[PDB]
């Protein structure tokens, strides 16, 4: 773990702060139900299985919650919200093999021989339009994010 290493103790005071206000009891240590309760409040809603997994990634001393350290290396993973959209972020580089920042019809042909989805000449230009809204023939990551969302 290199999160403190990382930040500076301006930052770090300002975690100290999101550690606080975040446990509820105030016992200066995080639980499942006390993770349960906060993360709730961003609009999710997880079970004691989840964030016990959530405890034991960064629980270094191994006794099932969380301390101010294990908070640093948790909260900094947690500040992605669904953080699979780097993922698809990723995605869009195999998707863009020129790497211009912009998917066209030939471009879904050489990423979809490798998917093993091999699509035709026509069937990759459908899937442009399936996303992007302006009808240019180029999908960047505004109009590309739309398929990603759509799912
Ligand atoms: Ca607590
Ligand atoms: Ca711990
Ligand atoms: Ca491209
Ligand atoms: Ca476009």
């Amino acid at each position: 773990s290199l999160m403190a290493d990382q930040l500076t103790e301006e930052q770090i005071a300002e975690f100290k702060e999101a550690f606080s206000l975040f446990d509820k009891d105030g016992d200066g240590t995080i639980t499942t139900k006390e993770l349960g309760t906060v993360m709730r409040s961003l609009g999710q809603n997880p079970t004691e299985a989840e964030l016990q997994d959530m405890i034991n990634e960064v629980d270094a001393d191994g006794n099932g919650t969380i301390d101010f350290p294990e908070f640093l290396t948790m909260m900094a993973r947690k500040m992605k919200d669904t953080d699979s959209e780097e993922e698809l972020r990723e995605a869009f580089r195999v998707e863009d093999k020129d790497g211009n920042g912009y998917i066209s019809a030939a471009e879904l042909r050489i990423v979809m021989t490798n998917r093993g989805e091999k699509l035709t000449d026509e069937e990759v230009d459908e899937m442009i339009r399936e996303t992007d809204i302006d009808g240019d023939g180029q999908v960047n990551y505004e109009e590309f994010v739309q398929r990603m969302t759509a799912k």
